[PDB]
């Protein structure tokens, strides 16, 4: 008069990407219903699963499991119930992996810009394993000159791929491109991102600020001002990079701070009291920095 013993020999066949066919067998006591559970090893908790048929009769030895995730590891087990309640669950089936599916989201964070002459640089956020949905994962980039119709594409494998640089001598500086990205795996292509406008590399700055003024404003702070670099048409300027170092130290070891905008002055903090500093300023954009200004000097107060 004990609750029914667990069935045994739980095995899996007909593995889909979202379903499997589970089988088992028994054996004296009448069984009214079977209940099925699944977990994702090794550290997953046992959870209930949807079945077809919805109710597994006591004479049944097979059930379709519904509502699984693609490319996922699962173990399954079965329990038997009658008027005396439910017995212990079976031992778990041997681990299976559901089939792969195309990835289900588009990569995010698509952008780009910068690089060397003749380059188009493109960047994005790599997709974490939870959305990859299969092995042989990678990204498919499509790009064309803004205005044109024909796409060029680039297929790059590896989920950790987070940028791509293309170069062609026919690409002029700061050329606008339409760009879009989709992920893919062994099973096929995922959905495409919104299109982004990405400019090819601009020319790096070629001119230095002509004059820099630096003055210690306290024992640990310095105000720095300079003459802006005159932008000629086509010229791109994002801001300035200020470098400063103690007299007696190597220029190459200078700290670096950047502005962003048309400001022609900056405040530098965290300096040492009663100390002489050298300061240079240079222009920058996404292609790099220009040559340095003549150095200026300043002393922090006592």
């Amino acid at each position: 008069g004990s609750p029914p013993g667990p069935p045994g020999g739980v095995v899996v066949r007909d593995i889909g990407d979202t379903t499997v066919q589970l089988s088992w067998s028994r054996n004296h006591s009448p069984i009214a219903k079977y209940t099925l559970q699944a977990r994702t090893p090794p550290s997953g908790k046992w959870k209930q699963v949807r079945t077809n048929p919805v109710n597994i009769e006591g004479n049944a030895e097979t059930a379709q499991v519904l509502g699984l995730m693609p490319w996922m590891d699962y173990e399954f087990r079965v329990s038997a119930s009658n008027i005396l309640g439910t017995g212990e669950p079976s031992g778990p089936s041997s681990r299976i992996r559901t089939k792969e599916a195309v990835p289900s989201v588009a990569p995010s964070g698509l952008s780009g810009g910068g690089g060397a002459p003749g380059e188009l640089t493109i960047n994005w956020t790599p997709m974490s394993r939870e959305y990859q949905n299969g092995d042989g994962f990678g990204y498919l980039l499509s790009f064309r000159r803004q205005g044109s119709s024909s796409w060029q594409t680039a297929r790059v494998p590896g989920a950790d791929t987070q940028y791509f640089v293309y170069s062609n001598d026919s690409i002029h500086p700061y050329t606008p491109f339409e760009v879009k990205i989709r992920s893919y795996n062994r099973r096929g292509d995922g959905p495409e991102s919104l299109t982004a406008i990405v400019y090819s590399a601009e020319e790096e700055p070629k001119v230095a600020p002509a004059k820099v003024w630096a003055k210690g404003s306290s024992s640990s702070e310095m105000n720095v001002s300079w003459e802006p670099v005159l932008q000629d048409m086509n010229g791109i300027l994002l801001g300035y990079e200020i470098r400063y170092w103690k007299a007696g130290d190597k220029e190459a070891a200078a700290d670096r701070v950047r502005t962003a905008g048309l400001d022609s002055s900056a405040r530098v903090t965290g300096l040492y009291p009663n100390t002489k500093y050298h300061v240079t300023v240079r222009a920058y954009n996404r292609a790099g920095t220009g040559p340095a200004s003549p150095s200026a000097d300043a002393m922090t107060m006592k």
